[PDB]
């Protein structure tokens, strides 16, 4: 809401994730065969894919119970769990809906002996939270009075009055056309987003209506799992999460082998069913969860759009040629080095916590991914 | 010259009003604008007498009703079977809410009923240039008077879209919810401010939460009505829209002769306890709707806005020694001579309807109107 959650709770960031390079395919931008070959020519010989599943990205902590979350993370809150959001918000505005969301992942953990196994009594979870329209987002195109659109004129003409004056002064033209391109830009981009989640949204009306799909067993105590692999990541998961409760999900996934023409055949086939009807598409991550091809870190996720859905979100009447294409490869470059940067920082805020480090030092790297996702890039990436 | 921004069927777009100019800056001191010079423009040009109306907080509107959707198919060509529209000088729809318009243009509608306006006029339609006002439905007052009387001004907006310029040309420890702000997305700082200026300007709800205050009867069918003096027209308007419905009010205005040292001295002390109670200023217009001084067109009217409000709109400080440029005369220049092109072609593209030239035909004026108000030009003017 106003305010992010308690920063106590706040020990990790996820990272952007990069699309692969513009595919060569006639009314293509994205095709598995980019993602699958980003990593065959960079020694990956398996590759794990994940089913997109079209929500929002949360960040899940669950404690044992309140004495739990006092001690280990300093909440003096009274919670025993928290679901926040990718700035460090909390997911709901209920915290009541929040704490039946943790309440049910804790009891599938104390059934699955989740807690004995592990030697813990907290878990930090990477999920996806569906449905999409489950967050807060909100609109100028159907106002309750004046039309969004004439009072924004209106307030626009009063910006650029504004700008004559002087009290800062440096001799450049007035960037208010530069920013108002960044409000209807995002306005537009916006009704994009709406119109492809339209399909896979469902309102809210209890805990019911939610489904939470874990992805990643970040951390617990005394250990950052990320020397483990995708694989046992996505089974881990299914073991101690997905048995009890269809409140917990797990996730489609399937292996590949990048170096095999039949078994890449099988990925291409599986992506192209999935987005059949416009689904988001996939995400292509390394078999190992940390790769590193002579000391170049490799990319930990790809992610892989449906023609469909790349479709909406850029427009049925929208047309790549030369040079535009290069801009968007230039692009995707700045997102890989992006996604890099904000992984390795996310990791160690994890590891700092784990190793007990004073909390500012956990945040150095935490608001580290905060602040770079704070520059501009391109968000039909 | 677009559509995108109109929303509206095209078949209403007949008349777009023209840009104002203000009147040549004062000699006195501490002053940028004052009624004398307003007067003397009209004076040295053979105008003898001239029309003063209170500038009022709102914006300028084109409301045009036919008697049922049946008259605005045949007479307009309206396909999407409305009957009637209120749209702005950018000519787009004033609300975003299609019942919230119906019931500004029925209520307007029952005024002409009552009146027998329809028949004294022999027309099923009519075309009005109005200004439309925020209304406190609570103290049952302008808006503008309510803040008047706590000293409070559009100060309250400047400052904002001040904060705006500072905060988008921008780049114990840290506090995330000081970085949350910190990296607030430019598309989120612009919304901020168009939603702080909705609620100054324009916090409306409903229909009780508006005034509308109509000068000119535009056309009506097979005549438009500039060969009819402004008396004529707030005489006429008085008696047709003015008499019942509460929506409709009167524009407070006085008249002056502008070669009397007496008639002067009223006029601008009317302006003075008007500007001083925090009005916006006062409009001057000459007595004929269209006075052409030696094959020379002059200003259809001329805008004179109070001091205190000019400091909204130049700046706090721009009356203790910027005040001395004022040289900006020759800006007013470019700006008069928008006016009388924009000016002419409203009256043709009404000219065209009345006669029933094709829609085109009458459009190529209108987009004309749009096209000069695009060409760059000071803002403040
Ligand atoms: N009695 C009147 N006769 C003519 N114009 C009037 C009158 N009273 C108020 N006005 C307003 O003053 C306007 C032009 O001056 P100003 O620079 O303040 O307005 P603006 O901010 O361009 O936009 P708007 O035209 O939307 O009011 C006219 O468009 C009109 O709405
Ligand atoms: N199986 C999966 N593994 C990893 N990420 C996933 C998976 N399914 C969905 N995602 C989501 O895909 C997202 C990428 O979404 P996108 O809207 O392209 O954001 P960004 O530009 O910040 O990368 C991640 O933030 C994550 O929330």
């Amino acid at each position: 809401s106003r305010f992010a959650a308690d920063p106590h709770w706040l020990i990790y960031l996820p990272p952007t994730m990069s699309p692969c390079e513009t595919s060569k395919k006639e009314g293509m931008l994205e095709h598995p065969i980019e993602a699958f070959e980003y990593f065959r020519t960079r020694g990956v010989g398996k590759v794990v894919c994940g089913q997109k599943h079209m929500g929002s990205r949360a960040v899940v902590i669950v404690c044992k119970d309140s004495q739990v979350a006092e001690k280990r993370f300093g909440v003096l809150d009274g919670t025993a769990g928290i679901c926040y959001t990718r700035t460090g918000r909390h997911f709901f505005d209920d915290m009541q809906l929040e704490a039946e969301l943790i309440d049910r992942v804790r009891k599938v953990l104390d059934k699955s002996g989740f807690w004995g196994d592990f030697n813990t009594d907290w878990v930090c979870l990477d999920c996806e939270l569906m449905p999409w329209s489950a967050k807060a987002q909100k609109e100028q195109y159907s106002a309750v009075g004046i039309s969004g659109r004439v009072v924004l004129d209106e307030a626009v003409k009063l910006l650029k009055q504004a700008s004559l004056n002087k009290t800062v002064s440096s001799g450049k033209n007035a960037d208010i056309n530069e920013l108002l391109q960044r409000f209807t830009e995002r306005s537009e981009m916006m009704q994009k987003y709406v119109e492809a989640y339209r399909k896979y949204c469902w309102p809210v009306n209890s805990i019911d209506d939610l489904k939470l799909a874990p992805f990643h067993i970040l951390a617990t105590e005394g250990k950052v799992h990320s020397d483990k692999n995708h694989i046992w990541h996505m089974d881990t998961i299914a073991k101690y999460c997905t048995q009890d409760d269809s409140l917990i999900m797990a996730t489609n996934h399937i292996l590949v082998d990048v170096t095999d023409a039949e078994s890449v055949d099988k990925g291409i086939k599986w992506w192209e069913d999935l987005t059949a009807s416009g689904g988001e598409g996939m995400v292509v991550k390394p078999y190992d969860f940390i790769v590193k091809n002579g000391r170049e870190l490799l990319q930990p996720a790809v992610k892989c759009r449906g023609r469909e859905y790349l479709r909406i979100i850029y427009g049925p009447e929208y047309t790549m040629d030369e040079n535009i294409e290069r801009l968007r490869n230039r692009a995707v470059g700045k997102k890989r080095s992006l996604a890099l940067r904000e992984f390795s920082l996310g990791m160690e805020a994890l590891e700092r916590f784990v190793r007990n480090e004073p909390l500012y030092r956990v945040h150095e790297c935490v608001f580290g991914v905060l602040a770079l996702e704070s520059e501009p890039v391109d968000p039909r990436l």
